């Protein structure tokens, strides 16, 4: 099974827009290049996003990582069994993107995905954050999550649960309307409360958001500020029910795609009961 | 395996005088009705307790809790194993306990259980006492305990353990008459001692008790005098000599069941020995 | 000023029920006899409560403890600034108390207090106790504390406080009747929230009672139990309001003297606010 | 396999003897009788040690714990699958015992063996000891534990491991003479370093000690002078090699039998190397 | 599988200036001699380097520890089933070894390999140190690491992972010439983040370095400044990519063969990943 | 006042067999010397302990420290107005003892006093005991006590209490002979519970012995072995009923002084407790 989500590649419209974005309102770390990408650092690893130009203007691909060779040959069987297609990642990708071994896939709604192991690690030249940020959570839990946009939950659950080991923590009936509301599922393969969720909500992007965890609620706060001062803001300051992560929302530079930021949340294990939830805030985040 | 008691349901004379109990003598929340049933929360969930009209006066149903869809499966794949016969509860049910699935059966003697997955939370309706109680102890342990009455300890302690999947903590000889005891069967499902007990009592009725166990020693000395302003203490304040909680009893409006409101007991695990003991007390708990 | 309570000696007209009381239903350690005076141990000094015959059966006296020589020096200045009588206990007295030098005087209301430095210890004789009870909480907080009678709270306030310095912790109004309570006045020398407190209570004693502090929840619990079946329990178990100690009160073999057994109070500093309360106890503590 | 040993009985031709040693010197809460056996005590157990008159002036039996009913018969399968004898205890060893159920058979030397679970617990009869112990560590590691004598270490360790499922910890080469050592095997079933110790030593006795654990330093300082005043020293104060046990050895009443009293030792588990020692103290134990 | 590295030889030149830079400069106590070899201890073991003359001035053996006797016996079967030659220990070698049972075989490349259970310890002789050094890290990490050169690090990680059970932490590229690296890779078998690595460095010995890991930073800064004032100083202190181990390398006194004596890393477990760095160091270990 | 012990100087008529055990048995570090005396080091100081040959075999003097130059000046000043002769070390003495300035002096009974400041630290020379010693308990608490024998304790209290400003932690009655006792009185400068006592017992020596205090019990139970070797131990391991000490006592080469090593007392402060003791040992310390 996949153990954490290691990294995000985006294909955009205006890259000038998400190299400011990334650094002086994100936080991250401008990283060089590698080809047409942009890379940004959050911690020691050598890249965890990469920014292409494109006019898709969405994610392009998701990095799945496992933890040594072994593991991903085992990843290798589970696709074949599953008849799921797959290629490996020749010698110019895995130079790419800084990784000892590669198989690439997509999901059933044609999101590239990537399952790896052996990423670059840069200890020599420490992270050095572009705006004031203290860190971010990372390590084992890997760089954060995404809501992954799909037609059909169930069919994507079948794939991201017995195809790539993934665990259902919980369901958010999220209110869209007066009388409509979608269901989301929210899964982990880590402690992380949730890498990927999966909701069918009506938007023509790949993802809804994806989302950073910062080491503390004022990394938080002075984030808010720096995103309200570019005019991006679209939700106030809130506390999930489900994670219990205190976050706010901002757009990116692609249009309907956000950005969450975050701190302190909950984490999981195997003893994690699969509740429900009516609401995706237990205070705060209003939408603005 | 059962991994925790969730919810009990109540059918009883005096609709008006248990509310007043959960209420303002216990502390639960008013969390509104589902139907003909009043609901009470003791935390997260959008109930724990129910109460509805019913000449029973009586427990009507216990909620027994798995952590997921897969779970529930396997349970009624040893359901069918052991020719116990059970339902799957229809829509209507499931949206009158607010469970994403549920298994309807009875115990040996006629007690009504349901085994359900995926409860309703409610983080954005924050907890609130009726009664000065700091907060209760469920979590992974549920929501208490109850003693259930059987005719036949060993035919009820078969069903529990090898279908439901308890485990016995303990024993104690309850003194009933000069010469005269019951052996109690205290049995465990997660770290709480234990969340059913069974007992050959001559009474006539399903359960001896039920109890919550609240956060602080305060909460329990509060609660006692709340309850013997209202005439209701059965006994004063003691500790069990089996999981160490230190409690009082009292009677509930139902005549002949009685509710047990504690604080600080040990908690078990995979190592547990199996025990006798003579008391139901280590010290105090003198019936009044 | 006074450091803190060291000693109490009773002159009892039962001193065999005394000395089972103190032993087997308190737990205290028998300790010899020092003249016509049974001693009784509870930690490591030599002797902590007294009995001697005498048809008193109240308190005959009280010893208060500075920390050396210099400190009695500097009372007996205190004493005789105060124009408050006093002699130097002799050689004998000072043999029979275990003492290094003591002042021995009377409360303006006829209580003999004695004023002592360097007390004996005998750790190589470990305390044992006489029944199941860890062990007191003494120490610098010395032996526990009494409530003392008095016919002019405002007189007897002005000697504790001005002439031996106590400080005053607080005040409770303890209801006696319909329409009538007495203002109980709460004082500190150390740590512990009262050592003394003094009341107009309408009862023919020097004192209501002594208390113990125990080091456990459970020391409590079993003691109350020893002294129920003693046919002694007074007061049901309880937590008091202004030190929040929970403890029950029992009968001595002395009428109208009872006896106070309890743990886990607040201690106080130089910061303790004065404030008034209405009830001697938040919970329990009900009249039996 | 046995999960910890539980009580010992000895055989013995002073009773009395016996009987002061126990409570006087070791400590241990006197608790009445079972038949002909006077019973002691060290902690909630209805009992740990029990003393029977014999000529024997030895251990009569060990008891050897498991944790419930089905352990039991998993034994009780291990036993025939090995070929050794056993009968079970009838109803009326299962009352002298206080236990729910047990086997009963020898170890290949003679030491008769009673393996069982559901011992008696009675909490409302809080421990007492007779001597200044501030308490025993039992708990999940058992009552403590003998050194056993055999005349074939061999065959001993086919049988304790094989069979009862106890694990060398380690082997100590025990000086005897000038140039004579044994190897002495030490042996855990728990936490506790060693539970059984097997050696080829050249007594007449089944067991060379049997070692109880105090909870503090100074509960052996003080048991020291205790055995010294009653002449019964056999070891100056020392620390062991191999489970860093601080201890001394004493004189039982019964010529050739010892007795250990210690504290402090290393705990095992699953990780534990077996290692080789050629003295059996890292310092102390002068033989006196 | 192995459980760790516990003790080397050494086959030298020089055995006088071998003992003085292990006592002296490193800090070793001086442990006497077992044939032609001279000991010294870094702990508990009786040794845990051996010096004997040789012109090979080179690493002679080294010893890999398994837990008990069974261990040993399903070592000697997975090198069976592996085709690797082995031979068992003679009486003569485990008493030179101080060991209860060992099995003799190399490496692909001529390393000779013991793979041993039942290492002799005395803490009746407690560790000293001979250079002011605080103490070493060892325990269930065993003594520390080496470094192996090997031609083809394929076949080299085919057998000490297939065969012998270690497991890759990660690989460095190591920066050799102007484009020119060497992948070494660092592989665990406990909680030390590496014991083995290997690596096809073009150097004549077998080994490039063994290291020990100190208690305190401090005894790292000490421990440089006396090699240095002994001119053996080949690194400045740095701490490095992969384990976070600060440390210092100096020249032994046989050719091409150094020391590393080190401090404070980051340990494993079966959570670690897989990773790549490009640079040995995070910061520091200049070259002089 | 006098804030620390600092050093301790010895005239011997064996300096050899002081030199061996000050180094081999005790631990301390040999550090070279100053003038005629071999010096000694326990800790970070230039040196603790000096030995210099004479007929003696005694105590020379005691190095009693102070915080600065001005506390110097305070000190003399205290000596000039209790009309205590003293002259001020000279160029030569300051070097000798490596101090920026003292005042030296004789307590009324003829041991050299030595009060000083800025003494000498090397900490490029870490300290290394000679043998197996943990490290000694010294900073603010100086480097241990000693017990003066003085014709007069009276005289000799006003002394060491008035003039140099220790303070009296309790006192003990020394069991002598049958009917005879001599009050020893320890005193404190700092936490160390006593840094000097006084008695006056009938030994023709300044002091009785002089204490190290070890950081471990295994430091002490170690020490006592390597004395027993040397055959000096005069008092088994055991604790002190006043300071709670764990120590052994052994002589000295010098007749009739002896040395106590220990570990683990309780220490003192503004709120100690004026107590009398009738024993030296809570238990233990059997003369031998
Ligand atoms: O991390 C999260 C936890 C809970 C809900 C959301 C969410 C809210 C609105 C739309 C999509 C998801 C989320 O992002
Ligand atoms: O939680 C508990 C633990 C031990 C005993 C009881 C009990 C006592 C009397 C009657 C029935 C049960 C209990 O409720
Ligand atoms: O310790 C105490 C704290 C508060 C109240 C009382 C008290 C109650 C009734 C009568 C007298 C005193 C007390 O004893
Ligand atoms: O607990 C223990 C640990 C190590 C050795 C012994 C032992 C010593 C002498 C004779 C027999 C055993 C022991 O009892
Ligand atoms: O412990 C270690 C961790 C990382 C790298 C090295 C290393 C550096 C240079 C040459 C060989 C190995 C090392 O020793
Ligand atoms: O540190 C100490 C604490 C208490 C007593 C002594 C003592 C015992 C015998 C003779 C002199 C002193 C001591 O040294
Ligand atoms: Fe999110
Ligand atoms: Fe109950
Ligand atoms: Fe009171
Ligand atoms: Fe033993
Ligand atoms: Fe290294
Ligand atoms: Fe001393």
């Amino acid at each position: 099974s996949i153990e954490r989500l290691g990294y995000l590649g985006f294909a955009v419209k205006d890259v000038p827009a998400w190299d400011h974005f990334l650094t002086k309102s994100v936080g991250l770390m401008a990283a060089g290049s590698a080809g047409d990408a942009a890379l940004y650092r959050a911690d020691q690893r050598a890249w965890r996003i990469a920014v292409q130009p494109g006019e898709l203007d969405d994610l392009a691909y998701a990095g799945l990582e496992v933890d040594d060779a072994a593991a991903l040959e085992r990843m290798a069987d589970k696709l074949r069994q599953a008849g799921v297609a797959f290629t490996r990642g020749d010698e110019a990708l895995m130079q790419q993107r800084k990784v000892m071994g590669l198989l690439c896939l997509q999901d059933p709604f044609g999101l590239p995905l990537e399952i790896y192991y052996g990423p670059a690690e840069i200890f020599h030249e420490p992270f050095l954050p572009s705006a004031p940020v203290s860190g971010f959570v990372t390590g084992d839990q890997g760089i954060g999550h995404f809501v992954r946009c799909v037609p059909d939950t169930a069919k994507a659950m079948a794939f991201y649960t017995e195809v790539l080991g993934f665990v259902l923590s919980d369901i958010i009936d999220i209110q869209m309307g007066p009388e409509t509301s979608v269901p989301a599922h929210f899964l982990h393969c880590n402690g992380r409360h949730h890498t990927i969720a999966l909701a069918a909500f009506p938007i023509p992007k790949r993802i809804h958001h994806f989302m950073l965890q910062a080491n503390t609620i004022d990394d938080v706060g002075y984030a808010f500020d720096r995103l309200d001062a570019a005019g991006r803001i679209t939700s106030l300051l809130g506390r999930h029910t489900n994670d219990q992560t205190l976050s706010f929302y901002a757009d990116t530079p692609s249009p309907m795609i956000e950005v969450e930021f975050g701190w302190g949340p909950r984490t999981v294990d195997s003893s994690w009961t699969v509740a429900r939830h009516s609401r995706t805030a237990m205070w705060g985040h209003k939408s603005v």
